[PDB]
């Protein structure tokens, strides 16, 4: 260089060929460009490289290769991981199954903490071979745990989705007055109908037979918002966290327990204020334009459990309700359920029974078991009611506001109608491309699509599903089959429904309302997001600890094949829904006659179909690798 050298080297240097892709890692690695063109990468060329960072390289030939030479994007940030080899030296190897290599690192300031072999951290990347820095480096930002904790799996977990651990601080209760004209509903016989070990009633229910063949339901929700004002600490603090944090053996409360367990709680024969709903449903099981939304105080007659609701209902079981007026309620809510269901089968969509895995887990968090809780009537009687009070809320705050925390389900979207039109031709089924946009045509195809003898085709257009929104606009949710929908009824583990809330309260008193700020609703998709990510790690780190000793063994399990790949097929057991991969090269021998189609839902061999996505086979546990938390299976025979 040397002005005119220099800005000739320049010109030069800017003109040398490049490509912009992907670093993909093993044992070098390559640069994925696109599709079809990819790179290969030295492993001297590798040094400079993360798997996964997002990078120009210089092209070179004389075979080519790709030398990188710019960070474009990083592949990892914050992140955790294990720690080695000690303060005379910390590394950290991510937890990212496919990141292996120790990363340099420190404590940060202000971390106390004395680091050991083990020990688990979060971490942020402060260093790059790209950023001209001559070794990948990371800073320590937060101790975890120490390594054999047995309880591991949730700290790690909710330490990387940065979720908090604790419930809120409770706050000097004090109840608000919002002007509220609470009816006195404290002589009719409510009812709260949860699982066993409940505590904290959210809801509560009132029947009453009416003539015409009418029915009358009052869903009676706790009362959070008359204790945390809007703009309150408990209120920030409840608005972050949008949600309950709901995991195996341990969740992590919205809102203080005092709260909760105790002061909102429909405890029986307790008096509570409460928002309250009276419907007037049809003999059809409509829910007739009669609703009245109004404050209340009731007074819960009989704590109620589901099991022994059901087994009553049931003629089994040995429980009889505590007297005559309990009896009726159940009776009258039994009968409420049948026609809501039946209406929801005629007018709407009734989703299909998914078996829902409760880990069974003992002091150290070992696994006991994991068990299937299945769905009865008293279990129905509930949602039917739960859903009834909720598309009430929406058509009350869609009439009366214009708006509300609604749960949003667009449908196809329109540029892929076609696209799903023609899938299904090839299948066989007929489907129009522009009724399936419509919630009738929705309806008609999801119906016909569950009478289907297996899950094949349904598989099929899984590429083509939207997915449930978070909207403060009212609108259509084609997945329930309905018009609109709105959920109030449980408002101690939904920020959502404390929102609904309040301004259900505005509608009441006939006062004015702020409509919710769409930066609202994105936060507490957010958090759903991650809630629902930090259930299924810790589910994922249990799974492996209960399937660790069926490794090797020829213990079976009937599995539904869930995904197929170019690199094999995704598999869940049936009794459990444990997550099994089974690598390619286990389905048959001759790699060369074996096509696993991503696109079709198939396996292969010499041009017949052995496995379809959705089908049932039997395997074994082939391997736990605990470090990842990667179960494999093999197929039986
Ligand atoms: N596109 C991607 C791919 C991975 N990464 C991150 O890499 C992280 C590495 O996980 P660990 O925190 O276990 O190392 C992932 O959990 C993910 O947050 C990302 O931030 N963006
Ligand atoms: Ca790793
Ligand atoms: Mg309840």
């Amino acid at each position: 260089d040397d002005p005119l050298l220099a800005q000739l080297k320049q010109q030069l240097h800017s003109q040398t060929p490049r490509a912009e892709g992907v670093v993909k890692a093993t044992e070098f690695g390559f640069l994925e460009v696109d599709a079809q063109k990819s790179y290969f990468i030295p492993p001297p060329q590798m040094k400079k490289v993360m798997h996964g960072d997002r990078i120009i390289a210089v092209i070179h030939s004389e075979r080519e290769s790709a030398e990188p030479e710019e960070l474009v994007e990083p592949f990892l940030t914050r992140f955790v991981g294990k720690v080695q080899g000690k303060n005379d030296r910390l590394a950290i190897v991510p937890d990212h199954p496919l990141l292996k290599d120790a990363i340099p690192c420190r404590a940060a300031r202000g971390l106390n903490h004395e680091f050991k072999e083990g020990d688990w951290a979060v971490a942020e990347m402060r260093r790059h071979p790209l950023k001209g820095d001559r070794s990948f480096y990371a800073e320590l930002t937060q101790y975890i745990t120490f390594g054999d904790d047995h309880f591991v799996p949730w700290w790690v977990t909710l330490a990387r989705h940065n979720l908090e651990k604790e419930a809120p601080d409770g706050v000097a209760t004090e109840m608000l007055d919002e002007g509220l004209v609470r009816e006195d509903l404290t002589a009719l016989d409510f009812v709260t109908i949860d699982s066993a070990s409940t505590e904290d009633m959210d809801d509560a229910l009132f029947a009453k037979a009416l003539p015409d063949d009418k029915l009358q339901l009052i869903v009676a929700i706790a009362d959070p918002t008359a204790w945390i004002a809007e703009g309150s600490k408990l209120d920030k603090a409840a608005k972050i966290r949008a949600f309950t944090n709901y995991l195996p053996g341990f969740n992590i409360p919205m809102l203080p327990r005092e709260l909760s367990d105790d002061l909102c709680s429909l405890r029986a024969n307790e008096v509570r204020p409460v928002l309250a709903c009276r419907m007037t449903l049809s003999a059809d099981g409509t829910i007739e334009d009669n609703i009245e939304f109004f404050a209340a105080t009731i007074e819960s007659k009989a704590k109620l459990v589901y099991d022994q609701v059901s087994d009553w209902l049931e003629n089994t079981g040995d429980w009889q309700p505590e007297s005559e007026a309990i009896a009726e309620q159940v009776r009258l809510l039994a009968q409420i359920c049948q026609r809501r269901g039946e209406w929801r089968h005629n007018h709407a969509l009734v989703f299909k029974d998914r078996p829902d895995y409760r880990f069974i887990l003992g002091e150290k968090g070992e696994v006991l078991d994991i068990v299937a809780e299945p769905r009865r009537i008293a279990n129905r009687i509930v949602e039917e009611a739960m859903i009834a009070a909720n598309i009430c809320a929406a058509r009350v705050l869609r009439d009366k506001l214009g708006f509300g925390i609604y749960n949003v389900h667009m449908g196809f979207d329109p540029a892929n109608a076609d696209a799903l039109a023609a899938l299904l031709k090839t299948h066989g089924l007929h489907v129009d491309a522009e009724e399936v946009l419509t919630l009738d045509g929705f309806c008609k195809l999801r119906r016909e699509l569950d009478a289907q003898p297996t899950g094949f085709l349904d598989s099929r257009i899984r590429r083509f599903q939207s997915f449930a929104e978070i909207s403060t606009e009212p609108g259509p949710h084609f997945g329930l089959g309905l018009e609109a929908y709105a959920t109030w009824t449980s408002p101690i583990r939904k920020y959502g429904d404390m929102i609904n809330h309040r301004l259900l309260k505005a509608v009441i008193k006939g006062e004015t309302a702020t409509r919710p700020q769409d930066e609202i609703t994105v936060q507490m998709a957010e958090r759903r997001r991650l809630n629902r990510m930090a259930e299924r790690d810790v589910g994922d780190w249990l799974y492996a600890r209960f399937l660790k000793d069926k490794a090797g063994t020829d213990t079976r399990f009937a599995a539904e094949i869930v995904d197929i790949s170019r690199g094999g097929m995704r598999v869940r057991l049936v009794d459990n829904g444990a997550i099994a991969f089974i690598p390619a090269p286990f389905l048959h021998a001759v790699r060369d006659e074996l096509v696993c189609s991503q696109e079709n839902g198939t396996v292969q061999i010499k041009g017949e179909t052995v496995y379809k996505v959705t089908d049932v086979i039997d395997v074994t546990i082939a391997e736990v690798r605990m470090e990842t938390r990667s179960i494999i299976a093999r197929p039986v025979a």
